[PDB]
């Protein structure tokens, strides 16, 4: 069955601002043959598709309303169905932002294999990079950390969280990423 979805590798990739997790996903693509997905890319793709789903989405966005999670997950699942025979695994870049988005992904598609937490860390030198006021930046970072900690705590209970220190270079981050992915199966 498309129960294959329950056997592929599914990595939730989570990181605050300045985390560079987009670059890490592509480096995982090059090395491990995974597929880089994000809900933003699928929405742009679908609107460009001219499909009825895309016309509705543009309407919702002309509406200024919210896109329903069910439609997001239809698109994620379609994209994963089309590549689970030809891909070694999937990166969900920037997902989930809340516990229930994670739980709804699991219901519709399959349970995550890992949650990769790419943490540039709070204000150490992340603050200075985020310009190029500075209390707009601190307000932004703490609201990220408040929203993301229940997601981390939730998946910590399953023991699938792998935390990556993203203070240093791109190369030192991908070093830790490969340690964590090399441990799978």
């Amino acid at each position: 069955m498309e129960e294959k979805l329950k056997k592929t590798k599914i990595i939730f990739v989570v990181g605050g601002p300045g985390s560079g997790k987009g670059t890490q996903c592509e480096k995982i693509v090059q090395k491990y043959g995974y597929t880089h997905l994000s809900t933003g890319d699928l929405l742009r793709s679908e609107v460009s598709s001219g499909s009825a789903r895309g016309k509705k989405l543009s309407e919702i966005m002309e509406k200024g309303q919210l896109v329903p999670l069910e439609t997001v997950l239809d698109m994620l699942r379609d994209a994963m169905v089309a590549k689970v025979n030809t891909s070694k695994g999937f990166l969900i870049d920037g997902y989930p932002r809340e516990v229930q988005q994670g739980e709804e992904f699991e219901r519709r598609i399959g349970q995550p294999t890992l949650l990769l937490y790419v943490d540039a860390g709070p204000e150490t030198m992340t603050q200075w990079l985020l310009k190029r006021n500075e209390e707009t930046i601190k307000k932004r970072l703490e609201t990220y950390y408040k929203a993301t900690e229940p997601v981390i705590a939730f998946y910590e209970k399953r023991g699938i969280v792998r935390k990556v220190n993203a203070e240093g270079s791109v190369d030192s981050v991908f070093s830790q990423v490969c340690t964590h992915l090399d441990a799978l199966k």
